[PDB]
């Protein structure tokens, strides 16, 4: 392995990788990412970027892994490598508490809706609603999606459900916002899980991930570190 381990992170999708008050990272993933490091004897420098850039960075080696909520897609699967799942995520709308929004194309035609560069959602976004006349808004980093959101820019916003509920519904800034219908499943565009990003090429790194992440399962560290910040099954099935 690398001496120091460089992990690229999103640091504006709470609870997963957000910054604290004096700029140190936090959530879910910083935690993964250092207790894995811990694991496999190496030093870990975490890397701030827009999501967008994280692959790019990754395959220009830039990075060495990301960490940052990273759905294991078939369509990334043809350019990254990926670690053994580390959580669930699944995808879902958000609008003003009592909107008749639904994720139809039929509710949201003439609607403003963010979604975050780079995402399965703005893929799923651009594919069923762009084309057929919904204006999907793509956003360098979730952040700037909730700001528009609460402005009013934005009638509603698709992201990870356990990100826009812990990072927005359940703080001070989306109190007036809720769920917009019920999850929205589609094996193709939103994956299965999360993981860590690799390069194809580095099958010892990969190894490594996979060996601390089933080693931090066995001894329930996994289960000890989500109680932090979740009341559920975050690592799902
Ligand atoms: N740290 C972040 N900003 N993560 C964005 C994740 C969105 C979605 N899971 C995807 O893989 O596209």
């Amino acid at each position: 392995l690398p001496q120091t381990v460089r992990i690229g992170t999103d640091t504006t999708y709470a609870p997963f990788s957000s910054k604290d008050a004096k700029g140190e990272f936090i959530g879910f993933d910083i935690d993964l990412g250092n207790e894995m490091c811990k694991r496999m004897q190496v030093k870990c420098t975490w890397v701030a970027s827009d999501f967008d850039a994280l692959i790019p960075s990754l395959k220009a080696k830039k990075i060495d892994a990301i960490i940052s909520a990273l759905s294991i897609t078939d369509k990334r699967q043809q350019e990254i490598a990926f670690s053994d799942k580390l959580y669930a995520a699944d995808s879902r709308l958000i609008a003003a508490k009592g909107s008749p929004i639904q994720p139809t194309l039929e509710s949201l035609k003439g609607k403003h809706v963010g979604v975050l560069q780079g995402s399965t959602q703005e893929a799923y976004a651009n594919d069923n609603w762009r084309t057929k006349g919904v204006d999907v808004v793509a956003y360098a980093n979730q952040d700037l999606i909730y700001s528009d959101l609460t402005a009013g820019r934005l009638d509603a916003a698709l992201q990870d459900e356990v990100a826009a509920s812990e990072g927005f519904l359940k703080q001070p800034a989306g109190k007036e916002y809720a769920f917009a219908g019920p999850s929205v499943k589609d094996k193709k565009y939103f994956g299965d899980g999360t993981g860590v990003g690799l390069r194809k090429d580095d099958t010892e790194l990969k190894a490594a991930f996979d060996k601390a992440l089933t080693e931090l399962r066995q001894d329930g560290t996994y289960d000890k570190m989500a109680k932090k910040y979740f009341d559920f099954n975050v690592y799902g099935d």
